[PDB]
């Protein structure tokens, strides 16, 4: 079965057809199409920034989850949780993206902008509509209230994503557990919910920071990552009519061995060219960069020794140098160093809230947003495109209905048996965007802070540089009439 | 000349004909339509609460704005601001709502939902594009840096709007001032915007609070407030199918002046009827309520002393009784008490952020914004159409244009005398809504927040009570192609 | 009976012998000693300053708390309190000042430095030993927790020390209402004593800053407002070796009207001498210091136009000008503008906080504290100083006791006895400075952030102004042994 | 040359002598006694309670130190520091315990309870009076700016008070650095003092946690810490009376190896008895303690599986058990589960803060200071107590000259020469306690915060257990005159 990575592996094994008609042809299937929120003049960008992991750096689904799933579910039982947490095994078809996970009751929910509940999962049993209101008396939740609520918003929160409603499912079925309404009981022993969302947040950290993950990955880049030959190419065009640069939260060591495998190709940036070094593609390479704190105070700016991988002691004071790697400071180092307002840099980045959002409302940047599952996304939404047309058909029906004074029941029915199925194609929590009518949080987020958006950032390969990106103007409803 | 509540008058004036063709007839001119940004069933709302000041009462214009004006300058003339400040007279052509002053340069600004600059006026001097860049670096403010930047969010502020430009225009032309950027200078004395600031906003207050405004409102009902004979009979109606109440943050003795006179009608709901005092329209009643804390933790719930308008000592811990007036106590006071959750009330209000932002975010509630101004713009984007059409077809041949590699260049002078010259036909600040094609802050929290939204409270009569406003479903753009 | 502003007074009146050998003859009598804590040459000093009220201003008692309790009651029944309030009447021999507020349970306590209650006060019930374990088990408050404790500091707490006792008693004892653990029940209100004890302060407030005090104290100064002939000898004498100023939390218009009755006289600084006005004996004048915060970031400098006794519109920014009077600003105003560094300034003060502990901690100052009581308190100690002693010796005769494994407690017994017997002869909450042999918080902050401490500021005239205040060097016990 | 734990090994060798002259002839001599800053009833006293490193294990000096100082001086060049810090050698003449370390100048600052300069060392020169003012123009520190100011108030911190002083004097004399008033310069590389002074506490951190010291500690446990056959005797004399319990910082696993080796005695409590694990000497033992913090919220209560020494999944509910080990929890903890009150509990321990200042003013707890140093400093106290005589003497003196109008100046230049002597007899910071005349932070913080404290917790075995230490009556200066 096709997962989302297997797409864009099919697109990324293609050599660049940069004859100017094949361009507009390949750029009008919506696969390789740059998606527009508001209205982007590419000449006035100059300088184009990346995140690395999950943008530049598109990890092998569900291998990669699978890999990190498997090493959390070992730290947990290292630490104490029970041995049966060694038969788990990740299952790409229960998790979908943007997830709010619920300390206080176990839950995992699908919100929607203002914090409705769309999808309540305990464990593996979907909590429906009456049963829900015991616990969200208005159906609704705070979610700026992150003492409770945790927002699982990035493509590495998919393995705790579903280990959570496994772990929620195994203690309450397996009988040496007593069930409550806040946690499981053991004897003396109490395990809240919110202490076992802890335990695994930690786990997934530690084995990221601490733990053989990053070992595993770089042993074997071919199974677990992406690659593909565009990529110098989109690059180097790029710095033909600007400025590049890189701003990742990884570190050097590992930035160095992802991006080395990300340019390991026989040539440089087209077939025939001489091979480059990676950094070369970039007049600023930036790690540790602390994102989203690095939008606004940031840290200290360092210099990284590059034999050693070492930060050199000391901040640096000095001038942008050719050769220099740079390490935390803030999205002004940037600024200063490439002499660029805000709106003169896009930023290409994944994680909606430490890419996007917070480079927009903070800094006023424009912002593109990679969403690697919308290839799977827009496979699914166009095959089964008729039973959306069948929403939008009764909700009209259903108010030319309230406004002539037992149908509408029956109707709203037929309007959440619609949801049900249409959201079943995506997965067991739906799509990434939509539960039926209703628009996630994520969904939501992505049209408010991702000027443009694309299943990939390669996808800008395929349009001029002096493209005028444009959205249809947006009208208040007494505009219209 | 016509003031948009002199438009509210017109229609306040008229009877209610009940009968269903006339009501469908009236409620498809725009004046007297209710707009919808989120689909709502209203047959599913059963509490309907209500804000007072614009909402309920709407206070003529200009009159009661340079009243306001007028007792805000003396308030200042009086703590030592210089005499020239009392031949200074309000001009309502000048100030729109929403507008964020600047602290720290002295500036007006008119932004959008992302911090951009759309107009910026020192005083008087509309600072354009490249000059707004000496102090915008990247023609973009942080409207959440709340210490430096103050929006002007509600029509008590259009004085107070109209009266900073006055001051900032006053001592940056008195020679016996000195300007600099941050203030002005006279001798030893520096006086910065930010403190200017804080003493017009602390008049204002004043004036409210310890001045003569509520008593010189109060001895001339008629010149300041609009009255309504449909407002009895909207209450009525609402309170055949659900519970009213009112929520307010006005004290007692001046919430009980100003609402009597809105029921001061020899008539009860309808002409016939006999009179009934304006508590008796409302299940529960609640002052002092504090909005947007109300939304929160709130306060203590009082109970007020109807005869002498004081509170009575202690905490309220009774039942909910008739005749009992409510003093502070929170959101959840109103859902305890009238046993209902956030989704089963509409609160109707003026206040885009302490009325519908907070009660939609904290409290999951429907929302209602009463926009007074709605219809003068709506009177004004009618009329100018054609400019907001060109401005589409500019747009659009810009980018046809672009995409064929100084004609960009006339087209962008072209949108923006266009834009100038649509924005000028509402005031010297524009429309409350946008800046030509570009939607103000305000706007986009109209219709991020409101989920219905309306030149009046009283639209609601023109439609049946089980009506089900709907809204468009809504797609992302990846959704449509 | 004779007050302790009586002892003050009688001193107040006698003229200044400056023969040599009459102030070492003088300065030997304690009433009349500056008493040390920390060593102090007087010879590096060069600003001495000054607060007013309770410093230069000694308030006559217990005229001065009588007014001030009689018009706080009558603000308490003006917004709501019972009639029978207005029965009340201001008895100074219960109140003793430091006295800690329990806001959860309504009690007055007198506790040492590190929170151990050493009386415990419900009305005017005095709670013993084991009762008081009931709401303080370890009889122990971490007074550190200002949410739930005020302590009553200064001489102007001293009628709401009183006040909050005789309202514990009051409803306690009614029967329209029902005690609780934590207030008071009539009905459906339901007063805490938090929310008694904050009418109670917001009374006081508005009594000074909004009622009628001010105006009564003015019109009868000679009633309410201890006067001395040698203030202006005193100041002068400053004058020749430093400078002096002025730092006063009160408006500039109530410490003209002050300071103008400290210095009618039909003399100067000596009998014989032209009259000055009282501004000229002072380098620096500011008022609306804000203290404490004035020992920190302190507010913004303005200038008084003393024509008004309004502030001039603006930040002051200029030098220090014969004339000028200075508002708001920081302890740096003064450092800067006379020149000096903390340790150079003799703060004279009364407030053990706001002048003492914040100026001494926060910047380095010198200290010098007044405290009216200490007359009274002198006496008291002297007279009965045979009880103190008893005190001591039952002490060490219980050590020499329990060192030889019923008769340890008869001891306990006798200990409890003389300690109230002691504590008796002060008054009903005891000497301001102990409970028997155990020291209140007040002596021990005396003790640590007083440099000196005297009844009154005047005795500093009777020690030549190169003299060397000694305090004897402080040991650690094991230094001795 | 005999260090402070060299005097603690020879009282450590010593067999008890229980025969009850021997014990009072023992505990006269300074060495062996209690000091009593407050009067403890020890019949009160019903649980003893004990801190561990430092308490009950104390560690050998210099071994120790120097350990700690070696391998964090290789975690620095580990880091990236410059090889020559590895030619740093601990030298343990120079650190006394309690200096201030300014981050923003780069000094050791040893200060009273006040923050006036009694030393400022900047590397190993020591600045003196006027070339101070250039840093501190009032010769004060604000200490409560713990941004600015580190305390080092531990033992742990002797290593890292002479490598702070190491690094400045390096980077100060080091060709290759420029000094500035903040840091050191190194071309672009700019390194803060606050930023060396930050990876010291970082290196220190890690070395303890995640390197090699506790490892080299616990293979060589005869190197470095103090053993006592004469522990056992004390803590089941303890447990007799009343109850025992243990609450450190440290983990299981590393308190279980520390505390068996402190147990590791051919015998039980005294020569002949079956030796006992240390288990079974406490009531209650609790790891994990996070001091301070415990004296406050704490952290949740867990259970240690003392198997693994890990922590068992979950909170633990249950009761107090025979076996069970805890973790977390709060002081609260021990009250509930002993059934004990703040002032029934006497906890023992060497941190001034983290154990004795905390657990007195937030829970009231009664507190003994162990004072490992204290051995050393009474030998020298009493050795050159001629010296501080003197020092009194030309004080009285000074002041008897005062009071008669360039003598005062040799004087002050001869007590400032006394002072100096003193001082370099405890080493090159001075003694714990004072410099000359004047005391330090650390005595003051004592005398305030220590009920009783001693050279070790052993000299507990001296006094019978219904014992009453006595401290003098306190009076305030004109309560003896
Ligand atoms: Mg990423
Ligand atoms: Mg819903
Ligand atoms: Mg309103
Ligand atoms: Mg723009
Ligand atoms: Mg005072
Ligand atoms: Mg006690
Ligand atoms: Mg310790
Ligand atoms: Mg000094």
């Amino acid at each position: 079965s096709t997962s989302w990575s297997d797409r864009l592996q099919n697109a990324a094994d293609m050599p660049a057809n940069m004859d100017k008609h094949a361009l507009k042809k390949y750029r009008r299937e919506a696969y390789h199409r740059v998606f527009v929120n508001r209205s982007l003049a590419m000449e006035k960008i100059k300088c184009f920034g990346f995140d690395m992991d999950y943008t530049l750096a598109v990890y092998k689904s569900p291998e990669y989850e699978s890999l990190g799933f498997e090493l959390t579910v070992e730290r947990l039982v290292s630490i104490g949780y029970p041995q049966e947490l060694l038969s788990f095994a990740y299952d790409s078809t229960f998790p979908t993206r943007g997830l709010v996970f619920d300390t206080l009751y176990g839950n995992l929910l699908k919100v929607d902008a203002y914090g409705n509940l769309l999808v309540c999962a305990h464990g593996f049993n979907f909590i429906r509509g009456p049963e829900t209101r015991e616990q969200y008396p208005n159906k609704f939740i705070q979610r700026d209230d992150t003492e409770r609520f945790y927002i699982l918003n990035t493509l590495f929160n998919l393995p705790e994503t579903y280990l959570l409603a496994c772990l929620v499912d195994f203690f309450t079925n397996c009988p040496r557990y007593t069930s409550c309404e806040t946690g499981f009981k053991d004897g003396d022993l109490f395990m809240s919910y919110r202490s076992m969302f802890q335990d695994v947040r930690d786990a997934v950290d530690w084995v990221h920071y601490k733990g053989s993950l990053k070992e595993k990955t770089v042993e074997n880049l071919e199974k677990y990552v992406v690659k593909d030959g565009k990529l110098p190419l989109l690059l180097s065009r790029m710095k033909e009519v600007g400025k590049v640069f890189l701003a990742t939260n990884s570190d050097y060591k590992y930035t160095d061995k992802i991006m080395t495998y990300l340019f390991d190709f026989p040539h440089g940036p087209k077939p025939g060219s001489s091979h480059r070094p990676w950094q070369s593609y970039f007049d600023l390479i930036l790690v540790d960069a602390r994102k989203p704190l690095f939008f606004g105070e940031g840290t200290v700016l360092r210099q990284v020794d590059t034999k050693t991988g070492k930060l050199k002691i000391g901040t640096y004071t000095g001038p942008l140098q050719h050769g220099i790697v740079y390490s935390g400071g803030s999205s002004d180092t940037i600024c200063d160093l490439l002499g660029a307002k805000g709106k003169d840099i896009l930023y290409i980045g994944d994680h909606i809230f430490g890419d996007i959002l917070k480079s927009k409302k903070r800094q006023g940047w424009r912002t593109f947003l990679v969403i690697p599952e919308l290839a799977q996304e827009l496979h699914v939404w166009t095959d089964k495109s008729s039973l959306f047309e069948e929403l939008q058909s009764l909700d009209i029906f259903l108010a030319e209905l309230y406004k002539h004074l037992p149908d509408i029941s029956s109707i709203q029915r037929r309007i959440k048996k619609v949801t049900h199925d249409m959201d079943m194609c995506y997965g067991m929590m739906g799509s990434l965007f939509r539960s039926g009518s209703r628009q996630t949080l994520f969904a939501s987020q992505v049209m408010r802070y991702a000027d443009l958006y694309a299943a990939s950032f390669i996808n800008l390969l395929y349009y001029p540089f002096s493209y005028l990106f444009r959205a249809a103007h947006v009208l208040m409803p007494h505009e219209s009439t």
